[PDB]
């Protein structure tokens, strides 16, 4: 029912999901001069060498690449986190034009897309229990800007044809998520929420300062997907991003000065 259109888009979500107007909603604009450099923040630890990708799926709002999360094979720790967080899936948010598409913005600047690597706190046993906790998830957000091609993104781009419409899925094994990381792991961090319904306020956001660049032809392929299911009128999957929410009672911390 919810989507990104004029009739069921972000401005309407509060009717079915009242938490939409909550105290710790995401995304938010990152004001770099107001962000507090915090020296007690530990470096992030990304251990994705044993990652096992399984499937790619068009869910009607974005495409998700899913990972085997039955064991600690791809984890995130350190930074502002306590405990180990397992990678369960990653997905993107993009625009109809290169000047918009990201959910978070930096001093109001919008990027072409935003990658979200979603992890859940192992102390809670499964993803479903984790979303019910204030520290249940850790999402790593990476901005994409249009420039040179990202070689490690091509495997994802080539398979989009196969999952053009809502509900389609394809086997997607042996994909290494390390190919999507920028050089630097400097970041901003703040307490927030999922950016799509149910909008649960269970996320510790870790947004990387350095964007990765992808080519114009790579982002073009994303824009060829459909929100609709097979046999329905075609609605191109573009602009699946939620606009920035007020910061309210929160402080954004930076791991760098
Ligand atoms: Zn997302």
């Amino acid at each position: 029912h919810w989507g990104y259109g004029k009739h069921n888009g972000p401005e309407h979500w509060h009717k079915d999901f009242p938490i939409a107007k909550g105290e710790r909603q995401s995304p938010v604009d990152i004001d770099t001069h107001t962000a507090k450099y915090d020296p007690s923040l530990k470096p992030l630890s990304v251990s994705y060498d044993q990652a096992t990708s399984l499937r790619i799926l068009n869910n009607g709002h974005a495409f998700n690449v899913e990972f085997d999360d039955s064991q600690d094979k791809a984890v995130l720790k350190g930074g502002p986190l306590d405990g180990t967080y397992r990678l369960i899936q990653f997905h993107f948010h993009w625009g109809s034009l290169d000047g918009q598409g990201s959910e978070h913005t930096v001093d109001k600047k919008k990027y072409a897309a935003q990658l979200h690597l979603v992890h859940w706190n192992t102390k809670y046993g499964d993803f479903g229990k984790a979303v019910q906790q204030p520290d249940g998830l850790a999402v790593l957000g990476i901005f994409l800007k249009v420039g040179s091609a990202k070689p490690g993104l091509q495997k994802v781009v080539d398979v989009l044809d196969s999952i053009k419409t809502k509900g389609k899925s394809a086997d997607f094994t042996n994909f290494d998520p390390r190919g999507l990381l920028p050089e630097s792991l400097d970041y901003w961090t703040y307490p927030g929420s999922l950016t799509t319904p149910p909008l649960l306020e269970c996320v510790t956001w870790i947004v990387l300062k350095e964007p990765i660049s992808v080519s114009s032809e790579q982002v073009l392929k994303f824009r060829k997907l459909n929100f609709n299911g097979e046999g329905e009128p075609e609605e191109l999957m573009v602009d699946n991003w939620r606009p920035a929410q007020p910061l309210k009672n929160r402080q954004i911390k930076a791991s760098f000065k």
